[PDB]
């Protein structure tokens, strides 16, 4: 029947269309650098969960840093030799900044409201 | 009849598809900094628009940024105490350049091409 | 029937959940700056793509970055007047360093791990 034979090409559509936005997918990073050497953090969302890797000048390792987020940014600034970073971490709607400040990450005060 | 039980599980195969898109979205956000108080501006794509957050070392408040956009990036530099602030929203291929350079927001010459 | 009648149902259902995913899809930007000038560097993934912009204070134009990617995030650091950029260039989970160092873009030491 053409009924059957309808929602067969429906059906074909549609996987032409998720297979479209299958193919844009990937991880998420975030990248912020500081001084002359440089360090380097790169933060990864990657299935639900960031993570962070470093470079201080001598290859790469992964740091402190591990909390779950689909979405990630970063800024850092230098308050003379001393570093921090604020890392802005999303699920869904929900934003929590996350706050290195020398021995630590820590939940920050940030609100999207 | 095995013609409908086979559609049956080709659309529970296709929900299986599009909950495994919906889990990995989010809100898109972007941050800068400046100085070492420090300031720092917050930009947040949701459902199309994007919107500013604030801190400037005493609490969080909303920025006068609020344009059309799916995704964000920021970028800002200092000219002395003065702060220049450049702020690349994106809609489908269109990518707005905004500017801040002291009182208000303006459409940069940004182009793709 | 109402066989068909409920499938006719569920595959316009399905439509309203891809449309909804569709809405939101947009190019993906980066973006850096170094000087007074400034100098600005603007990155966009775009169908597979990403492609590099630039200002140095007398318009824009397309500067010589050219890799895949689906993903793009920038870092950007001065050794006096030298400028250092870092590139991370993202596909399905796989992220590759980019680094421009005065003459040419070269694949950097970065692994995920
Ligand atoms: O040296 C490693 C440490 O570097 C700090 O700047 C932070 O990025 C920490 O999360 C990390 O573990
Ligand atoms: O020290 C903690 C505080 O640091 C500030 O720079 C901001 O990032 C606040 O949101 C945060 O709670
Ligand atoms: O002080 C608030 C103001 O700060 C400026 O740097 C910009 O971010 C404006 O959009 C904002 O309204
Ligand atoms: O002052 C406006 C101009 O500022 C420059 O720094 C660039 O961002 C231009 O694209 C913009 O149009
Ligand atoms: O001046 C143009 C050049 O500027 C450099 O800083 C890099 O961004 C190059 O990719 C670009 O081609
Ligand atoms: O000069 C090449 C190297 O530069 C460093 O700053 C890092 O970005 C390394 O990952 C890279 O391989």
């Amino acid at each position: 029947s053409s009924e059957i034979a309808a929602l067969k090409q429906e059906i074909a559509a549609l996987k032409k269309e998720i297979a479209a936005l299958k193919a844009g997918a990937s991880v998420q990073t975030a990248a912020t650098s500081w001084g002359t050497v440089p360090s380097i953090r790169v933060y990864t969302a990657n299935n639900g969960k960031i993570t962070e890797r470093c470079w201080d000048g001598k290859g790469w390792y992964t740091g402190a840093f591990n909390e779950p987020g689909d979405n990630v940014s970063v800024t850092s600034w230098l308050v003379g030799s001393a570093i921090h970073i604020r890392v802005y971490a999303s699920t869904g709607t929900t934003t929590t900044e996350w706050c290195w400040d020398g021995n630590g990450w820590t939940k920050g005060a940030y609100t999207a409201t």
